[PDB]
């Protein structure tokens, strides 16, 4: 009964048999190919890597943070994890000629776009309430009333916002689906690293379902993974071609500690992630 | 090569058998399958699908329209084409109730949000110029200028103006990547009828690709569709069982007649189909 994590490890063997030079916005060049899709099978594995440690902590607390709408790469490191501070650094906010936002500021994104969507952005700290759409509700309603909805859609995508974010998403876009009270996920992202970006992704999403699933009590599908640029970096095709060599071991099962219901009320503590093997270390 | 309408019969044969029965906004069944993607070449071929006749004049037709940032339908009806139309022709507005609007007029659909994002939308008799974010034409910009950009993306799928519309757009949003010269695309799709969406919603897009590559020197790359809730009516599955059972042949080829400076500039004239085998019958 194969292993999805064969889908990106296969995905990898494209890009390496495949892919075609393309530089980035700042020239760097990567093996690119363009039009891709895995799907994960939740019930309920949980597909955190294993031929290597994705950053558990981070994807869950970062979810937190957008969850909660959160807007300052600030309010983010407080709980110590600096993925994100480093767009949120006055250098950086500067770069783009944004010299007045004060320190961490990330412009209108993931959490803003998800709670306030259409929202006049003022600052990372204007209070929003009400205000925009809220996107991650409608979500959730739907679902709970008629989950037959083939509407049920996320977007992080606000041109009108663009010109203006840290960075612009590259989730642009999620769907979601329901059927036998199973919910399943489809996420479109347009730029994807597979060597070290990627494999977040997927727990982030995958993440973000269960969650739903657990708020509307569904059980958890699938989650499909789609992309538009899938590339991989020059130095990495090293330590991948290394890595493509392991054989994935069983996903992990991620249990959920205390039944909650609004999303919004989930913390940290909730989930505890269960039996994650990762090989060990790569270079 | 291996052809590529299997691409397709292969997205079907997979859902009628396996997809489950999930009924649609007005309880009607559908075997039905969630996300598939599926590459078309558009390499000196387009992809007009063959085992099945596609209304191509209703193709070439309704992106024009599109293009021109149309919102009254029976603009589109006006250039000979039916699809669009009780949708905006009376009863169909109050079961929305659509009322202090005019007829033919379906909001701010499509045409209305790849020129105009973020723009306050009224009636469609209003000039719209100058307001918003004109998301296709930057794209042509974008390319134009720097192709590398992994950012050209033309979403329509806009929250705000969702009540306010007649039909919700299947189409969320598209990505176009250029590398070596040669343009694709890649259509994300909320939500698609294997019957007769499908067949359809590529063509239009293809087609839609062949205009930019033309008006921007760049060669036709790769068309990727990508679908969320992919489904089959009840209702067409012994005739697709048939279909089913046909083989198709090489694609068409489709030359741009004149020599387009902008988007907007196109004619449906300008479009020759070639050698192009459809069945069936």
């Amino acid at each position: 009964p194969p292993h999805g994590e064969l889908q990106y490890l296969g995905q990898i063997q494209h890009i390496l048999r495949c892919g075609v030079r393309k530089d980035d916005r700042t020239g760097t060049g990567t093996l690119s190919v363009f039009g891709m899709q895995a799907r994960y099978s939740l019930r309920d594995e949980f597909p955190l890597l294993t031929t290597k440690r994705v950053f558990w902590k981070g994807v869950l607390e970062e979810l937190l943070w957008f969850i909660k709408g959160s807007t300052n790469a600030k309010e983010l490191s407080s709980k110590g994890v600096k993925i994100w501070d480093a767009n949120g650094s006055r250098d950086f906010l500067d770069s783009l000629g944004f010299s007045t936002r004060e320190e961490g500021d990330l412009g209108p994104v993931y959490g803003f776009q998800w709670r306030h969507f259409g929202a006049e952005y003022r600052d990372m700290e204007s209070d929003y309430s009400g205000q925009g759409v809220d996107q991650l509700q409608r979500v959730i309603d739907t679902i709970k009333t008629n989950p037959d909805d083939r509407r049920i859609i996320m977007c992080a995508w606000n041109p009108r916002d663009l010109p203006l974010m840290a960075l612009p998403p590259c989730h642009a876009l999620c769907q979601f689906y329901v059927v036998n009270s199973e919910l399943s996920c489809q996420l479109y992202q347009r730029s994807g690293d597979m060597g070290l970006g990627v494999p977040f992704n997927i727990a982030s999403y995958a993440l973000l379902t269960y969650m739903i699933a657990h708020i509307t009590g569904l059980k958890p599908g699938d989650f499909i993974h789609t992309l538009g640029d899938a590339h991989i970096y020059l130095n990495h095709i090293e330590p991948l071609k290394i890595q493509l060599q392991r054989e994935p071991r069983p996903f992990p099962k991620l249990r959920i500690l205390r039944k909650v219901e609004k999303i919004d009320d989930f913390k940290a503590e909730d989930f505890q992630i269960e039996g994650y093997n990762p090989h060990p270390t790569i270079k």
